[PDB]
């Protein structure tokens, strides 16, 4: 099918390695257009073997949308737009992204994508998981969809940098996390439980254990029952895929219909990636 | 309280009331029966102590709310097919009858609207019967949640009392009050809403039970399980319940649409005997 | 059976009415031995129609053990040993005894029994619930018992007057609750999961949602799964009974093997009972 | 580390690719000692690019142990020791291995390993999951371990070809499933919950929702809760890995310390593998 790029899917649910196009070089319109169609079709896409410069890097995210850095992550020197996912060899500190989630939904308008580029990865370990919230919502019964179709959910960063994160035990290392503000993190914002992708118009579920605190207008007692069920349902194995990282590998994931998570199976070893973050609109029903 | 011909004393702040000042051997005058009924629709369960009536007065009294309609699995006595047993020998390992919360025979397409029981031989202490109001079950939910589930229907079926899941269990029921009901009558499915309105009251309730409710219509076994388990957790709080204590010839009527009930099994070794008719009801609607 | 007192049990599981004894005038010893003997068999005991004085009251509790008032609750004018469980006819704030519990299990040595006296109670409503943790534990499979037999549980008063309590909604209105110390509130203390009664030597389960924070030495995830089960199992309806309050009814419950809770089925009304507390030694397996 | 074989691990938890040895030609002892030693460290091992015969296949497993075909699976013409994993492109009815499990544990001694060969697999789709029940066990608290250490569990083929399968909603397809004996299926068996692997002497948790009915000695309520916790815990994402199948790739997995499952994302596509099953001893604590 695809003509200007060679597209090799990873599973029957999400993901594809794309090859036969050099991201060091400016992309013509028919090449990049297919790149987009894949991303909107395969949700995560990665390009192995791309020795790009941080400038070519920022340039590529710019095609999807404006660079909108995430609050939390420290920038690389010189490029405020380029942020680290760096973890030193001396470990024992919370891993970033230890659980399934989408990135920073506590914003009123959270990112639409983010592109990661592997600098130094360990020979084995420190994979990254990805799962499809198209598949999450689509495997529900209509009766269930029609029941939960209308509900909205209250997100908040209190857990990752708010009140509850201040009254707990350990922290993140300061190698990729900025000192945050206790109240700006603890800030609420409301998103639907079921979002419509702006481009695909296909419907996905929208919730995660990192930021979703409760359903708007529900007693905690219900909200927990119901969100605990979705987390159970949406994080089945049959929905995921698993990216393995090799130097100069570059990846783009859709931050609205895919959740991701980092696997902490590399203690003792060094692991460094970089990532720009592309902006999005208020998530819409 | 505000009552003419009857002395009516509640049991809790939620449901239940004692009725006194009337002989149920004595066909009630009309000014009396109207005041009795107003309670039975506000206190949901009501009981009369001591009334040493008969199976001819007994059947007469159920007949006033509605027709005598025996329930399938139970047995009626020598001479009276209309009066059905709640009998347990002082030695029965056999399963207890009604030992989880339920409304009676909701797998019927139009399940009963009330039922009247009479203490024949009850122990002094032991064998109480519990009740909770599913109005208050539903009322204590957030509007948002009511808003979410008001439209769902639930598929009831007796496949647990006399269908496949009961035909392949362990201990069976006590064959004292259980008749040979069969496999196909049990496994038979039937659908009533999740949320019901009382015909007489215009109040909204809730309608589900761990004995007969199988799944939410149109939901995956895994969805239906989470949501129904949540609702039971919630409708069987202690705050919604009350507990009746039985003294021989205590005669009692419960509403089998806005209340659940269950038989507390604290008496094995004892003999415990009640009789019960079963006034018939309508199909229950949203 | 009982010769000096009239004993009419309430259920087959636990609970009993005692009659045929005048609690205003000192009890002869054979009468008090049968009183206690019932208290130890039936766990909860009530004496209806006992028009007693605050002095006969304290003297009656001192036959169970030295009177040590509980923190939190207010003492009556003139008697420090008598405590209020008073509620005005304005139902602004949260109820006392709202969920199943035993009294102050966060103490290192919590109360052994406590005696309540109905001052003025509503016509219908304002019940108190009771359940037997002998019955909880004896209904576990022998196999199950040996699994948990050895476990310990970390109790704490936070949620009632610690850091987690001063954080969320309502307070208790101070018509019977005193201002507490958060450092004693967050204070932790460790008891068995299965306690052997001092006097009867029968074993009871020992855990409650008000005070139990976690199983000693378990992961938050493990401990949560496990306490959830026991609370589900131990608060079945079949194990409970329901005492209905009438003026001058005097009640004694074993605060070691019975859990209790108070019903808010009396909103709008006025309900006032008073209560002394008999002390016990640290619970032992 | 490794000298006669090239061992490239797959995650930091379990899994390894083996290269630098031709499995068509007999193993010398120095080479085989390393192969086995790899199998025992990494639990799942696979070799890419091995165009072997049903005979070299069978020859290779006997090096692990005697081959005793698994009940259920249809064998290929000419080699009853070789069993099919075939699914035609006309595929709806239940997939084989749809959930996490160890293979046929209702036996009194379930296989210790099994070796699989990709005959013709789809370009993408139908990957196979693997998770380490060492890690299941290893991540429990010491306290928790001592609690569940002692228990035994009743496994049964009721669910796959026993009593309840003969009266459910849907069925299997006979391209690789045989007509099974109904009571032979309903036949029970008891294994420890925590097994000590013969060779490695490491301990693993041993339970799976496909075959485990209940814990010996517990009430349906107890047994139901406890395994639901253990299934939740042992099937975290962080414990798994994912093998992607490519033609003539040969895989060996340890059937006592790993569970596996088949991913049903190849609908419409054609997938065929072959597998011998190596025998084991009664599983021991
Ligand atoms: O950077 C982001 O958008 C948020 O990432 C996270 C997700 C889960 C957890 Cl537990 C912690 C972190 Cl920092
Ligand atoms: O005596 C104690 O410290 C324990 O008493 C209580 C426990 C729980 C609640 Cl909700 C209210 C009260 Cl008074
Ligand atoms: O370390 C990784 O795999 C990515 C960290 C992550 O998930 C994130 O960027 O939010
Ligand atoms: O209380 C009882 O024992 C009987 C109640 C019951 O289960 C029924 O009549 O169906
Ligand atoms: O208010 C009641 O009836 C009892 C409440 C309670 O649990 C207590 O005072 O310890
Ligand atoms: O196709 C697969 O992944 C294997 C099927 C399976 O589960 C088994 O071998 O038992
Ligand atoms: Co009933
Ligand atoms: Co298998």
């Amino acid at each position: 099918k695809y003509r200007f790029i060679d597209v090799q899917p990873l599973t029957g649910v999400l993901g594809a390695e794309i090859t036969g196009v050099d991201l060091r070089e400016p992309l013509d319109d028919s090449t990049w257009n297919e790149i987009l169609d894949a991303f909107h079709t395969y949700q995560v896409i990665y390009f192995p073997g791309q020795a790009i410069t941080n400038e070519q890097h920022i340039a590529f995210s710019r095609r999807f949308g404006p660079v909108d850095p995430v609050p939390i992550l420290k920038s690389i020197e010189g490029y405020p737009e380029v942020q680290m996912i760096r973890r030193e060899a001396n470990e024992s500190s919370r891993y970033i992204g230890d659980d399934w989630h989408a990135d920073s939904t506590f914003l009123d308008a959270p990112p639409a994508a983010v592109v990661m580029r592997a600098i130094e990865v360990p020979e084995y370990g420190g994979d990254t998981g990805f799962l499809s919230m198209y598949s999450a919502w689509e495997t529900l019964s209509p009766t269930m969809q029609a029941t939960i179709e209308g509900l909205n959910v209250v997100h908040s960063a209190t857990k990752v940098f708010g009140s509850l994160y201040q009254a707990t035990n350990w922290r993140f290392s300061n190698t990729s996390v900025k000192v945050m503000d206790v109240d700006a993190g603890d800030r609420e914002t409301v998103h639907p439980l079921v979002v419509t992708h702006p481009v695909t118009g296909r419907r996905a579920l929208y919730c995660n254990q990192v930021y979703c605190q409760k359903i708007q207008g529900m007693t905690d007692a219900e909200s927990k029952s119901l969100l605990q069920f979705l987390y159970e349902h949406a994080t089945q194995f049959d929905f995921t895929c698993r990216v393995r990282w090799k130097k100069d590998q570059v990846l783009v994931w859709d931050n609205l219909c895919t959740m991701h998570r980092a696997v902490p199976d590399y203690a003792g070893k060094f692991r460094y990636l970089t990532r720009t973050t592309v902006a999005g609109d208020k998530p819409s029903r």
